[PDB]
């Protein structure tokens, strides 16, 4: 599947895509405001993420580390990210299907909007200014606004027993943005689109 990667914002960005155990395609990259990177994702892959990074430092070996999304300091992921990270993520040829969703659940640094370039589903998105309006707590000094499980670490909000609720945290990211996962037991926002569809995520859609 092919995914192109657009910078819509006007700072840098770093993207990151991977499985968590390895890279997607190169795994990362640095994108300058308008910038797009194209990546090939193997078919069947399950698990797969990708997110922007923030003002990050390498150097020439690819190694340094970003103020939010850093992957254990290196410019092509093999790992997730460090909260917190607006993701994107996707299950592709799960039994005829792909599955795309954006998620809040490891916090917000960057608006995102998750579209398919090929017919048959609906992208998604999460465009609201959720670091400005984050609430005190939640607030990430280098950037970013940290959901709950992160910053406070209970079973309630990490829903470590598979069972938890909503939250003042969570309903906050769901006000700012409906179709995105707000808690890890939120009603599923997931899109089903065909399987081996092709994506665009694009950073400050707006």
């Amino acid at each position: 599947a092919t995914f192109e990667i657009v910078n819509r914002c006007s700072y840098t960005v770093w993207a990151a895509a991977s499985k968590g155990d390895a890279a997607l395609d190169a795994g990362g990259r640095q994108l300058n405001s308008g910038e797009s990177w194209t990546i090939n994702v193997e078919p069947g892959t399950n698990g797969g993420k990708i997110w922007a990074r923030t003002d990050c430092y390498f150097d020439d070996s690819g190694s340094g580390i970003c103020k939010t999304g850093d992957c254990g300091g290196l410019l092509r992921c093999k790992r997730f990210g460090r909260p917190p990270t607006t993701l994107a993520e996707f299950s592709l040829n799960q039994y005829g299907k792909d599955y795309i969703d954006i998620s809040n659940i490891k916090g917000f640094n960057v608006p995102m909007d998750f579209s398919p370039t090929t017919r048959g589903c609906r992208g998604v998105r999460c465009a609201a200014d959720i670091v400005g309006q984050c609430p005190a707590k939640l607030k990430a000094p280098g950037g970013g606004c940290n959901d709950a499980c992160t910053v406070f670490q209970t079973s309630e909000y990490c829903c470590t027993t598979g069972k938890c609720g909503p939250t003042e945290y969570s309903r906050f990211f769901k006000r700012l943005c409906p179709d995105a996962f707000s808690y890890v037991l939120d009603k599923p926002t997931t899109v089903t689109c065909p399987g081996s569809s092709n994506y665009r995520v694009t950073f400050c859609p707006t």
